[PDB]
């Protein structure tokens, strides 16, 4: 399922940093009584950049297994090195995975062209659904609307998270794509705006706390009806804003874990613990949406 | 060394895209010959990104062996994870290299107090001097000069490398350390100037096809001949911006090539190869510096 | 009129950079014919830089006459001395105009406190509405959300003209303000973009030579047919764009001159003539427009 | 004087907003007394953007006037508009100023040939020394080096006032101009930095309540005592940047007046009074600076 509310799940961790099968467990069956369209699995917010290749496997597979059959799982399987990205992309092929979340390469700044090598090269290389993931804010790069509408002809290229923030982009890539590639906001703040404009849901850190309301929201966008959708938004903003107020997903996994979706809200390093300011700032949030 | 003119190094390869032993060899008496101060491998220019971790041992070890005491070799050790970060750090203790380079987290943007103890962690688990690098501009974090202050408490972390090309940085990390904690440039076309105000060199990708010059130029730096320093500055100043008119390591790949040091100027994805339009500014910046 | 396509429309000059009746009076029949809502008089599009107050007023009242009640018009009185923009604000008091264009302070960078008591002050001393002018890129400050939803306040502050850019800027300003608060781009390549969010019409330098277009736009999107208005819209793209090719009016004025709609082209220094390279990037965008 | 450190003047104002001649007084035998090389009157420290034309001649001329010869006065004349600007010098033309301030047009954003034809066109109604002044921050746009390097061309146009805090525009105007062609900084907190790189001094806000230590500091600098010119500077960093706590000049007046150098800290709308939190931030760095 590539439309509505789609969260970026947090990978559970224990104290020791190891993945939390119990935790996960929770994780996901909430998802599934709460209605998310589908649950991206060791993207940005599952702290892709932390575990190994194995690790990350683990993740998925684990959490394929524990959704058995209720809800899609889209594996993150980006890399900065293209070989390394087709590896990660083969590992899943045949696994029950819906599709992948390919990110821009980071750090290396490649061209547009670069770029569409890059993607070209692995939805070559396998017959699974791809979504690409733009996030210039973390990557130093920024995949344009131009070179979208190349790779939106590559035939498994059927995506694009758009995490710019910049709602421009969303009729940008639509004027140069197919009526049915997917146009998905990967910044909660301007997700609703990104929607009214033409998007076709979110993919969503918070999501992980608030699910029903978010995947409330997202149907009453798809139905055309924006005020309805405000008004939980509204209530959501303070959360979509302060689930950043540390990098994410700290302030994240310390709201699952006071909401007791989570055993430890643990994470690995360069992420540290949360600070007490910010323990106080995402309370405040939670309770503004409800939720505590 | 961690001082003059320091080139991070290409990191040369065949038409396969594996390392180019002869070509490597080359580029090593070139320095040795040249007056370069010292070699950083598997740097950004040495494309980190795409070796993997094994390819990158094999390149610093390799690079080791044929420096063959005679200019100190500084080895790439950054990740953003650190745990991965440690675990290359351990794979060069007691082998030779002289020191570390170690980027800052990229995509992941930790905050200054993860950035603190990223480092920390890192310095712990080996005797080998540290040298930082910031470069926002592709990781999406900024180590600023107050945690840079905290972290040169640390006994083997010694220097910087100071890529974000805002001057004001040098004397501001300069009051927070100790007058033998090192501050070199990590931006070419401003590394003059960067020395001018106090740093101590550069760790340069113009020096991979100017190391004469470069060399010449720094220590002119460091006798506080500024302005014989900047007619050489004139003369490399298209090479310093027209080697980034694609993306690094893009240009001087082919720079090398064009001038016999590489036997061919390949990269691996996403970095593809150089446009006919780039050719042409290179080759025009080479002349204009004399090389050609 | 504060809804739909308004133009801020350009002040003709003949060779010596005085106003040129003739050419203004064919722009204004331009416009009542074309279905245009409202004239935007000495905006920034007008030049209201280089008029001095009195040649200013004698253009906002030289439209006024040859309008002769078929379209309102809205005076620019902006300043970025408060005191100069009550002055300029009270010799329109009584004139005929339905109402003000009113821009943040340029240069002097006041506080959000600052413009809360400039305007305040200025809306204080009128009984004509006020639109609130916001365009960071030529001012150096940002009127934000918070600041606007306090003078919305006031009794006669009606509107704003959102030049950032920034789409956002929509939903968080009409959440703090009453419904019947207008909400106008100034940006014309994203004003379509901002009425699909909830914007009530477009402050329009494109207006000035695709009147007909952007007042049948304006209305589809009113009606809630974005599909349709965005089809008018791809045709505008390019000059949207290439209207800011070379600084405004620049472009507006030698577009305005193809057309046969002024006389002559002439704007006052610091604005200097277009380039010949501008000349075939406008006049293309005219042609993809259809207007040649 | 165009070397040393020179003061952007504050216009002290009584309680209605007019000139306080004992008080301007007051300032200027301070800044004789206190070694400071010239002053610029009604700069962008000054308010000329609240003072009428009449108002702001009358205030130079009132400097001039007491100065008594003692020390150079410098006047601002900056206008967006070119007749604008030539108007005000004018109004200075042989007077007893000994050069002129004039900013790149503010707001209507012109291009680099509009500024070339600009200052070139003041330059040739006077036979007073002109120094440029760029500040994109406030102005919205950015007077490139190499349209420095033209208009050091004409024979009276022999410096700039740098207020980027970019220190790389140092030698990049340097290398284009003659020897004789004035640098200076437009930017407290990197001026010291930008005389290390080449500059000749600069025009400061903070000299206005530290004019001992800036003439001290700037003495240093020129004799190339860069780490006694340092300590100095640590000892002011905090004015430096606390001076814009909020707006420039509201933080300047309101220590002027604290340290009973003026009668009232009064500015003009839409400079708003320093609040409570400013008072506290400035007053401790007027403490840090030994001042108070
Ligand atoms: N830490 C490295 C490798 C992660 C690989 C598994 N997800 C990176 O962010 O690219
Ligand atoms: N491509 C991954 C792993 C590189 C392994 C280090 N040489 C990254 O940039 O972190
Ligand atoms: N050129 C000055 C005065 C213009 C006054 C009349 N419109 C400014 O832009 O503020
Ligand atoms: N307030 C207008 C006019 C100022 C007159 C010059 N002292 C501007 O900033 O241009
Ligand atoms: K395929
Ligand atoms: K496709
Ligand atoms: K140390
Ligand atoms: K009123
Ligand atoms: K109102
Ligand atoms: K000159």
């Amino acid at each position: 399922m590539f439309t509505g509310s789609i969260v970026a799940i947090v990978t559970p961790m224990d104290e020791k940093g190891n993945v939390c099968r119990a935790s996960l467990k929770k994780l996901i069956d909430y998802h599934v009584a709460s209605g998310t369209s589908a649950i991206v699995s060791v993207g940005t917010t599952g702290e892709f950049a932390t575990l190994n290749h194995d690790e990350h496997a683990d993740v998925v597979m684990m959490t394929l297994d524990l959704a058995d059959g209720r809800i899609p799982v889209i594996a993150g399987t980006g890399a900065n090195a293209t070989a390394e990205a087709i590896s990660l992309t083969q590992r899943f092929n045949d696994s029950g995975i819906v599709g992948c979340l390919t990110v821009t390469p980071y750090y290396n700044r490649p061209s547009q062209e670069g770029l569409y090598q890059h993607f070209k090269a692995i939805a070559e290389h396998t017959d699974l659904p791809q979504i690409l993931y733009n996030v210039p804010s973390r990557t130093g790069c920024d995949l344009l609307p131009e070179t979208v509408g190349r790779l939106a002809k590559v035939k498994n290229i059927i995506g694009i998270k758009e995490a710019t923030g910049n709602l421009t982009r969303v009729n940008q890539i639509k004027e140069l794509v197919s009526d049915d590639f997917v146009l998905l906001s990967g910044d909660d703040a301007s997700a609703l705006d990104f929607m009214q404009l033409g998007g076709h849901g979110v993919i969503s850190v918070t999501a992980n706390v608030a699910a029903r309301d978010m995947a409330q929201m997202c149907k009453l966008a798809a139905e055309g009806h924006f005020a309805e959708a405000r008004v939980i938004n509204q209530r959501l903003m303070p959360l979509h804003n302060k689930l950043f107020v540390e990098p994410n997903p700290i302030p994240v996994k310390w709201a699952c874990k006071e909401l007791g979706l989570v055993a430890t809200d643990t994470l690995r390093l360069p992420m540290t613990p949360i600070t007490d300011s910010g323990r106080e700032t995402v309370r405040a949030a939670l309770k503004h949406a409800g939720l505590l």
